[PDB]
């Protein structure tokens, strides 16, 4: 695969890891339009971009934008899969974590993710 967009390998141990951060987040942002509102008014935490949308112009502006503002993102393969974590019944190509469920574990895994992208 890789869509241009995809722009680090993230393996499924730790695509699983932002899953249930997105499961047990207490407010999160759905979808790419709104994934987007909320890095550019900095009240994301980390962005977490599915590596199966198409067209894959609905989020290849975003590991941009995310660079720029520093915010930590990162990547699961299945916007499906994503969008049940987020709460949908259908899927999401993006979501922000606002408030998240566990902080510690947010902060570990932010790290995992910088690590990865190194």
């Amino acid at each position: 695969h890789m869509a241009v967009y995809v722009k680090f390998k993230v393996p499924e141990e730790i695509q699983k890891e932002l899953l249930d951060a997105v499961a047990k987040a207490q407010k999160i942002k759905k979808g790419a339009n709104e994934v987007t509102k909320a890095v550019e008014r900095g009240i994301a935490k980390l962005v977490i971009i599915a590596e199966d949308v198409k067209p894959e112009e609905v989020v290849a502006h975003l590991p941009y934008l995310c660079e720029e503002k520093g915010i930590p993102y990162a990547y699961v393969a299945s916007k499906q899969d994503l969008g049940k974590a987020a709460g949908l019944e259908v899927a999401a190509s993006s979501v922000a974590i606002i408030n998240e469920g566990d902080a510690e574990e947010l902060k570990v895994l932010i790290e995992k993710v910088n690590v990865l992208k190194q």
